[PDB]
């Protein structure tokens, strides 16, 4: 505990394909390069030759692998993947020293699910059974781990953003030099996504001042496997609004705010300092008691390489608030499983300037917290 030096830099990737961890698969071990999805619960790999892909699952050259007769149909918003399920024997090279029989899902049939160009071909899900495909008696990989080992039930990511990216993914415990000052925690709210509850938004310090409840329509989660900051219509708006209003020094096209456009600054002279820090209050551990993460532009203007051309990447949404690599990439983020709770704190390698960093603060009174949850 404290120190897991063998699992520091264990993350690779590209900007917007986000970050990949190396596993093995199978007897004997078939290395695959595996994309880290703290918003999905399975383990799903490519088990056929899409031209899309470097390497895949071959199930005929495993000793260990068991069929479990079954298919896997998975549509999401945007994208699919199909497969056929299994179980085989999965270590993490630079994990910990363990062996575990996972379910794994053998990716037969795909549309709009692997990037052309990206290095990974597969992905592992680390949320809960309850959002599993095809249903909840499918274990998820994690589930599988602390089952099956010594291993903590708790992992922790610290994703450093930007072409090439990096960063961390500490199983079984913290490392103490991710991060700089205090770990702050939030409450899962409930075990199927990574849920937690928002209960104040801040620009610039300017409360947004909106219904509480309207920061969690239908739900707020935690998603390594989403690259923006998503926020429901509503606060999106608002949003959007006040942030306009803060960096009214230059004028935008109305293109830009919606991911229409980007906009482009002589290299190396990018007005970090008209663009206003984004404060997100989450519920905190105690009655009446919370905490601030605050972001930079750094986090939500997103670098574009086709001088320096950046995307925003705060987006609007209709599944409720996505904490993903918008928010991740400012923090070292301890997903407690064991005290169902996420932790929060200062990442050490965030981007930022001479002027501002990214901050967890706290303590803060917030009355009312439980009504921010929104309930069916
Ligand atoms: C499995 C799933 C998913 C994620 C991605 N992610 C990425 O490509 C990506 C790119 N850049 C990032 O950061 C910047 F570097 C982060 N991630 C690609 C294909 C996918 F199918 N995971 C989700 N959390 S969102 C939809 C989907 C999903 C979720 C839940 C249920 C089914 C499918």
């Amino acid at each position: 505990r404290g120190s897991f030096v063998e699992m520091v830099d264990n993350l690779r990737g590209k900007s917007g394909q986000g970050y990949y961890v190396e596993m093995t698969v199978g007897s004997p071990p078939q290395t695959l390069n595996i994309l880290v999805d703290t918003g999905s619960s399975n383990f799903a790999v490519g088990a056929a030759p899409h031209p899309f892909l470097h390497r895949y699952y071959q199930r005929q050259l495993s000793s260990t692998y068991r069929d479990l007769r079954k298919g896997v149909y998975v549509p999401y918003t945007q994208g699919k993947w199909e497969g056929e399920l299994g179980t085989d024997l999965v270590s993490i090279p630079h994990g910990p020293n363990v062996t575990v029989r996972a379910n794994i899902a053998a990716i037969t049939e795909s549309d709009k699910f692997f990037i052309n160009g990206s290095n990974w071909e597969g992905i592992l899900g680390l949320a809960y059974a309850e959002i599993a495909r095809p249903d909840d008696s499918l274990e998820p990989f994690f589930d599988s781990l602390v089952k099956q080992t010594h291993v903590p039930n708790l992992f922790s990511l610290q994703l450093c953003g930007a072409a090439s990216v990096g960063g961390s993914m500490i199983i079984g415990g913290i490392d103490h030099s991710l991060y700089t000052g205090s770990l702050w925690y939030t409450p899962i709210r409930r075990e199927w996504y990574y849920e937690v509850i928002i209960v104040r938004v801040e620009i610039n310090g300017q409360d947004l001042k909106m219904d509480c409840k309207e920061y969690n329509y239908d739900k707020s989660i935690v998603d390594s496997g989403t690259t923006n900051l998503r926020l429901p219509k509503k606060v999106f708006e608002a949003a959007v609004k006040s942030i306009k209003a803060a960096s009214s020094t230059e004028k935008f096209p109305d293109g830009f705010w919606l991911g229409e456009q980007l906009v482009c600054w002589q290299a190396g002279t990018t007005p970090w300092n008209i663009f206003p820090v984004i404060s997100l209050y989450l519920m905190g551990e105690v009655t009446n008691q919370s905490f601030r993460i605050t972001i930079l532009p750094q986090q939500y203007l997103r670098p574009v390489e086709d001088d320096d051309c950046y995307k925003f990447a705060i987006s609007q949404s209709s599944t409720g608030t996505v904490m993903g690599a918008v928010i991740m990439e400012g923090f070292y983020v301890v997903f407690d499983r064991a005290r169902k709770r996420i932790g929060f704190a200062v990442s050490a390698c965030h981007v930022h300037d001479e002027f501002r960093t990214a901050a967890v603060e706290g303590p803060f009174v917030t009355l009312d917290m439980e009504d921010c949850g929104y309930n069916i």
